[PDB]
């Protein structure tokens, strides 16, 4: 997250870190047994880390649970990032309390102009590299469909939305991939793609979670 702020330990209790020997992506806990992340974050050997603030120090609220199954969306296209969503099943159910909790799935799609909360352990620099230890947050508005299409002509599908700041300076970044965009207490987006981070006229692009709720529900009911 570039241009954001320190969230505060355990204030984003649905945020997870995906670990394959090191943090590599975010995700969102949606059920005691399931995490939603980006399909571009797929890899074998994922450990889900819940209850994290500092990802380099054991602070006492963590739950580390290995993935038992990963399910990339059937229509994921890694070239366009259309349908950039994946479900991860946990080997055992997380214990839910204040510091670890699920986030609700949306009923209705989110509105242009709504301020959402984006969070993660990704790079904090637009130019160069610096990776934080504690969870960072950014409040960012959903942009209009026409603005999003102007920023990325020919590339925005109905399964994507932009959020952020056309002026630059505030954005999600590498390492935030797969993490949550929460609007009015619902998971509306997944950190998906863009062109660099916090550059002028290149806001973040996010998977539009509302379009996937039927697939998520059916998949969790059968796996
Ligand atoms: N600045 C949007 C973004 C986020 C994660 C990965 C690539 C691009
Ligand atoms: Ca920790």
């Amino acid at each position: 997250i570039v241009g954001g702020y320190t969230c505060g330990a355990n204030t984003v209790p649905y945020q997870v870190s995906l670990n394959s020997g090191y943090h590599f992506c975010g995700g969102s806990l949606i059920n005691s047994q399931w995490v939603v992340s980006a399909a571009h974050c797929y890899k074998s050997g994922i450990q889900v880390r819940l209850g994290e603030d500092n990802i380099n120090v054991v602070e006492g609220n963590e739950q580390f649970i290995s993935a038992s199954k990963s399910i990339v969306h059937p229509s994921y296209n890694s070239n366009t990032l259309n349908n950039d969503i994946m479900l991860i099943k946990l080997k055992s159910a997380a214990s839910l309390n204040s510091r670890v909790a699920s986030i609700s799935l949306p009923t209705s799609c989110a509105s242009a102009g709504t301020q959402c909360l984006i969070s993660g352990w990704g790079n904090t620099k637009s130019s160069g590299t610096s990776y934080p230890d504690v969870l960072k947050c950014l409040k960012a508005p959903i942009l209009s469909d026409s603005s999003c299409k102007s920023a990325y002509p020919g590339q925005i599908t109905s399964n994507m939305f932009c959020a952020g700041y056309l002026e630059g300076g505030k954005d999600s970044c590498q390492g935030d991939s797969g993490g949550p965009v929460v609007c009015s207490g619902k998971l509306q987006g997944i950190v998906s793609w863009g062109s660099g981070c916090a550059q002028k006229n290149k806001p973040g692009v996010y998977t539009k979670v509302c379009n996937y709720v039927s697939w998520i529900k059916q998949t969790i009911a059968s796996n």
